[PDB]
Formats: C-alpha cells, structure tokens, sequence
C-alpha cells in the first residue's frame, strides 16, 4: 500500500498472537516495543532516542507480521512510548520513500 | 525520488543558505536541526521522545529546500542527536511510504 504521513503512520502487527500497533519509523535503525516477554534470550543494548540513550533488552529473530507482510528480525524490548518499526524490519517488507 | 531503507535516509537540505544532512524521519511530528541561528521571533518549546524530553526553539514560516523540494514551516532547533526532516515537512514535498 501506499501510506501518507498526514498522521502518524500507524499500522497493525502482529507478534506471538498479541495484535497491536506500531508506527513505521524511517528515523529509526532497529525496531522497538513496549515492554513484553518475548521468547529466548536476550541481552542488553543502549540506543539512542532524542532524549539520549536508553538501556533495552535485544531479542533475535522474532518473527512479526507488518500489514500482513511477513517479517523476522532483531526486535528490542523497552520503555518506548510508542512501538516502532524500523529500517532493520522495513527493509525485509520492501517499503521505500516516494517524492 | 525514491529513497530505500536498507541506509539511513539521509539527504542534503538547503536552509539559509546552508547546506546541512538529514534524516527523512516518518517516526517524527516534528523537524529538529541541530543548534544554529534562525531568523526572527523564536519560542522555547519542548519535545519527547525515547531518552525522554528536549529543549528547543521554535521558528515557524522558515524555508528548507530538501532534495531541491520547497518547503515552508516549522523548524525546532536544539540539541538533537541527529538532523531529523519530520512529517511536517515530509508532507510538504509530498512523501510517502510505499510497499
Ligand atoms: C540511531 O538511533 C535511532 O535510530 N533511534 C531511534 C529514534 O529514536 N528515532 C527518532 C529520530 C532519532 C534518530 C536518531 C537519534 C535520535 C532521534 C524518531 O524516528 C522516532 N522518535 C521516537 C518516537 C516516536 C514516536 C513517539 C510517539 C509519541 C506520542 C505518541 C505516539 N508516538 C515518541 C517517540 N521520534 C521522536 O523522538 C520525535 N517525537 C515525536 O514525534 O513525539 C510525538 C521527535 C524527533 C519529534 C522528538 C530509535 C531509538 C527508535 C531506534
């Protein structure tokens, strides 16, 4: 589909049969949910937001659904106040710009 | 153009007659520069996001050519880790996501 950026680009996913939402961020290089429990291990990393860096847990290759398109990647777990997808899962669905 | 994820979205923008890089950020409401001096009437104003909040100031009715696209409108400055091209002006030049 083609998404406009009027509002904030908001989709469904889906991920280990919880449905939520997530914005599709070209700002950001890794993808980034509210906190869940997600299977198998994990580990620390920092990223960096606007405010600065922030303590998050990274969980490899978890398998999410995007607007129906399949998706499997590394997803971080932490304080956000939005879950984000980004470029790392972008990338694998073919989404692009257009100007 | 369009633009592919797979590198951060990075473009040149002409401001002032300065040309800087940044990112073409659909994550963000707002555009954010790094520190620079604007013309005209500015307004402190905070913003949010991961890390927590940021203050900047606010210039409205300023002109940014990204990628050789006009724009006019808001441009926060302050101490932003990274020059961020937000949806404010993503929709001035007529950008959108595709997949
Ligand atoms: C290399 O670092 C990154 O890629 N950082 C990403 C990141 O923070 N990207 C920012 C832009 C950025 C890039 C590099 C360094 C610092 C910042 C954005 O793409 C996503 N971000 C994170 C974000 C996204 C959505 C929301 C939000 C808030 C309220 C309701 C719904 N969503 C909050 C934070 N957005 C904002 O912080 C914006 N905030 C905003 O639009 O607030 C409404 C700003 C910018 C205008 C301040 C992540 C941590 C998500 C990976």
């Amino acid at each position: 589909p083609q998404i406009t950026l009027w509002k904030r680009p908001i989709v469904t996913i889906r991920i280990g049969g919880q449905l939520k939402e997530a914005l599709l961020d070209t700002g950001a290089d890794d993808t980034v949910l509210e906190e869940m429990n997600l299977p198998g291990k994990w580990k620390p990393k920092m990223i960096v937001g606007i405010g600065g860096f922030v303590k998050v847990r990274q969980y490899d290759q978890i398998p999410i659904e995007i607007c129906g398109h399949k998706a499997i990647g590394t997803v971080l777990v932490g304080p956000t106040p939005a879950n984000i997808i980004g470029r790392n899962l972008l990338t694998q669905i073919g989404c692009t710009l257009n100007f």
